């Protein structure tokens, strides 16, 4: 009944995996019945930059520029900038996020990070107290879809890259969970770029497979353990 | 002694600790005799995003845009846009690259992680089969120097934010080391903002001394188990 589902979505090209993995989402969760929107960063030439363009209105203090004050000011008083307004009303409204980028630098595409820096918040996503499990957005599901360059095996505890968990760490404990999002267990599409057209079509499968049972499924303990026990 | 160092500075207000910390990087190394560069991230309104404007003239093909590729190819044939190529120009005469910037969701600012998606490209950071010890930047020194929010007790191993070390694989490793930086030992300024006057005079005098002998460090070993052991 009515689930709303987010894919914030971080690449350049429509006709790249990353495009395929975002409308095959659109797609899937449409045929579902559920409330789908895209916010495709690139073609929103969406702000990265953290900067006191973001608040209208009177600054806390002028000769000082805090930006994560004055945008905690901003939010409460509404004189946030509408971009980042218009992000925090369809995360508000819903119940799973997903986010869809290719890996860039062990992280997410600096378009990407630019969406977290800005739109999550103090007042909105957080508060002091009111953060891990007592965030702000606890109740709603968090999910990390990401292509990588590098091979399953080259992201082993043993290979040259560590296991991809660790490179998880900051997005879904420092940032998702610190916001009390719970986080389902990310979708990997390893190194579509050298695999088989055959292996790219399987991983195109696996995803859509996944989502026909999404709401079935439990979150991860967004542990250190998790991570790297 | 004739030694280069690039500092890349992500903070948008002058009078902030981390403004201070690379006012004193620049004071303390230009008393040494040292050649000093910044790269003010803000201040130069740097592009992050990762887009086709990153390449001059036309493109190697127009209908799918590939920013790997594309940028590649534009390297090797000197047509990439001008703030890219101006960055590398500096990193490719540093001996040192310092990066000063607060602690955003367990990594860099939006504007610093743009500077790492578009200067660090492919044939002038790494390529195949150059990465890891034998990335592009070999012989160069790399150092994050970084403020947090959060106290040194909460980031350890068992506290909330884990592990200090657990955010900086990504950076330090996943970026730096990938592309042939020996790693100096992350400087970390904890908390400056609840620090009282002296505490924060002391994170700001231990920076200055360390600048002192700086070229007498032994780099880290960057494996997962400095990292995660
Ligand atoms: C700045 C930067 C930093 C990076 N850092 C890292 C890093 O730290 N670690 C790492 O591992 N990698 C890294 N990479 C590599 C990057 O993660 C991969 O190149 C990216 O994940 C690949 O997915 P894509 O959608 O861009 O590729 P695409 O090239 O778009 O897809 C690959 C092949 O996809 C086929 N395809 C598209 N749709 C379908 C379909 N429906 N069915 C079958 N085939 C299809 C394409 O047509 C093509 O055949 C980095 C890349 C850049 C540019
Ligand atoms: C978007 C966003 C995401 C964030 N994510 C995280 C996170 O994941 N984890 C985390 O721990 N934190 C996080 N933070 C908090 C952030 O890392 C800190 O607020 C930042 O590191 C503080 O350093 P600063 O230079 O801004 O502080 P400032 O406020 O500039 O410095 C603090 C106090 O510094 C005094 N000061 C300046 N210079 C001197 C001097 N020379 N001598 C003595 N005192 C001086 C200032 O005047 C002031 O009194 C986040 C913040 C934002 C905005
Ligand atoms: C471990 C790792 C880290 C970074 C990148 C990386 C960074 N990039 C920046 C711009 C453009 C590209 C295509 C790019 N790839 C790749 C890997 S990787 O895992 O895909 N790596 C394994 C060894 N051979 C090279 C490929
Ligand atoms: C672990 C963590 C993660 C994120 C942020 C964080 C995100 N932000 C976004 C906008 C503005 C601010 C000031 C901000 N802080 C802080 C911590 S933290 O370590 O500083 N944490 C310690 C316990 N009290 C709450 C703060
Ligand atoms: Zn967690
Ligand atoms: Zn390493």
């Amino acid at each position: 009944a009515g689930k709303k589902v987010l894919i914030v979505y971080a690449h350049q090209e429509p006709k790249s995996f990353n495009g395929s993995l975002k409308n095959v989402a659109v797609d899937e969760l449409s045929r579902q019945g559920c409330t789908v929107t895209v916010s495709d960063l690139y073609a929103m030439n969406f702000e990265p930059r953290a900067t006191d363009k973001d608040i209208t209105g009177t600054l806390s203090n002028p000769e000082v520029f805090n930006y994560g004050v004055e945008t905690h000011e901003a939010y409460k008083q509404r004189s946030l900038a509408s971009d980042i307004t218009d992000e925090q009303k369809k995360v508000r409204e819903a119940d799973l996020v997903i986010f869809q980028f290719p890996l860039y630098w062990f992280s997410v595409p600096a378009i990407l990070k630019g969406w977290m820096d800005r739109v999550l918040c103090q007042g909105f996503a957080f508060d002091i107290p009111g953060f891990y499990d007592s965030g702000l957005l606890q109740g709603k599901l968090a999910l990390l879809s990401v292509t990588t360059g590098g091979t399953a095996e080259m992201y082993t505890k043993t290979g040259v890259n560590g296991d991809s968990r660790y490179f998880l760490w900051p997005l879904q404990h420092g940032t998702l969970h610190f916001c009390g999002f719970k986080v389902l267990a990310p979708q990997i599409s390893f190194a579509p770029e050298i695999a088989s057209e055959e292996e790219r079509k399987g991983m195109v499968a696996a995803w859509s497979q996944r989502l026909q049972t999404i709401w079935k499924e439990e979150p991860i303990p967004c542990t250190a353990h998790w991570h790297f026990g």
